[PDB]
């Protein structure tokens, strides 16, 4: 048989479904997420450059007419060595361009989750001074950090996304923090040309599998 040991997390595994909300200026819109594939960055190899998580993102009842917008998304998990908190120190590859942001934006968005200590903060460090080798490895830390980017839209055929929708625009990306103890997921949507700090909250729904 295939050995699945070490490739998945308890709350990050194929088939798992999250449900919750996205809050955008005092309005909450229901959200469904399905985790399709997980490839944790255990080591720095060729496959480590491929997306670490792939899944589906759904927004329901956006407008009285839309009622459903579904996208396929990729994403990368923050291991503190090869995929540090600051995107400026990510591997120099073209495929990582959609996940890039200025160091100030990365620092503030990672800090807002509130799970980091208040001391030893450095804007210029690759991990912002929040990681040392005496601290536990990323997989064993309580809080997992990810970046999610929606790469395809579809109604019946796939479309790449310079694209517009009524009430929606797929140009930014998601800072994501997963709690490994409770399974809850928090997130912030980011784009310089958008209003900052649009919130996302999620909890696993089909965990009893």
């Amino acid at each position: 048989p295939y050995i699945t040991v070490g490739r998945h997390l308890d709350f990050l595994r194929p088939g798992l479904r999250f449900g919750g909300s996205q809050s955008s200026k005092y309005t909450y819109y229901t959200v469904e997420v399905k985790i399709d594939t997980v490839n944790l960055p255990l080591y720095k190899d060729s496959r480590s450059l491929d997306p670490h998580v792939t899944g589906t993102f759904t927004i329901k009842n956006l407008t009285p007419v839309l009622d459903k917008v579904v996208t396929l998304f990729e994403g990368y998990v923050i291991n503190y060595n090869q995929f540090p908190l600051c995107s400026l120190h990510w591997p120099a590859e073209e495929t990582l361009d959609p996940y890039m942001a200025q160091r100030e934006s990365d620092c503030s968005h990672w800090k807002r989750f509130g799970h980091f200590g208040s001391d030893n903060w450095s804007l210029t460090e690759r991990n912002f001074g929040q990681y040392n080798h005496e601290s536990a490895e990323f997989m064993n830390q309580r809080y997992i950090y990810l970046k999610w980017k929606e790469r395809f839209l579809l109604d019946d055929e796939e479309q790449e996304n310079n694209h517009h929708l009524e009430g929606a625009s797929f140009e930014g990306f998601y800072y994501v923090c997963l709690d490994q103890l409770t399974g809850s997921v928090e997130g912030y949507y980011y784009h310089p040309a958008c209003e900052l700090f649009q919130k996302l909250e999620l909890v696993p729904t089909n965990c009893d599998a």
